[PDB]
């Protein structure tokens, strides 16, 4: 369970499941490629809205869209209150082979309603030998 993958918020989190790697451990790209990130945060406030940003970039292809919905407030009660754990997800497909497994790193977060809430960033997919 869980896997390596860092924060950069602040440890405001707890579980960050994404397809690659599981641990300490060295993860490549199975090809095909689909972006689906899924943690579990408590929130530290008060707020009526948290949206979701992934900050891909890969091989020099570093990605600056949204792919899924980061609001998840029109999907469970809100406002949220400091405590209350908050889960966030995003699970968007794409070409099986665009980037180049060598060199691209992802780091998502979701902003609350002050601007934060949860954010974790994943590396380990490359390509050698």
């Amino acid at each position: 369970s869980q896997v390596d993958v860092k924060d950069c918020a602040n440890h405001e989190i707890k579980k960050v499941l994404v397809p690659g790697c599981h641990g300490s451990e060295p993860c490549i790209i199975h090809r095909g490629k689909p972006f689906q990130l899924e943690a579990v945060f408590e929130a530290n406030q008060n707020t009526k809205t948290a949206k979701i940003e992934i900050k891909a970039s890969i091989d020099g292809l570093e990605v600056d869209v949204p792919g899924i919905d980061p609001n998840a407030c029109h999907y469970m009660k809100c406002p949220l209150v400091k405590g209350q754990q908050y889960d966030i997800k995003y699970t968007w497909n794409v070409p099986k082979i665009a980037p180049k497994s060598e060199n691209v790193v992802v780091t998502v977060k979701v902003m609350g309603d002050d601007g934060v809430l949860a954010c974790a960033i994943a590396t380990h997919a490359k390509i050698r030998d």
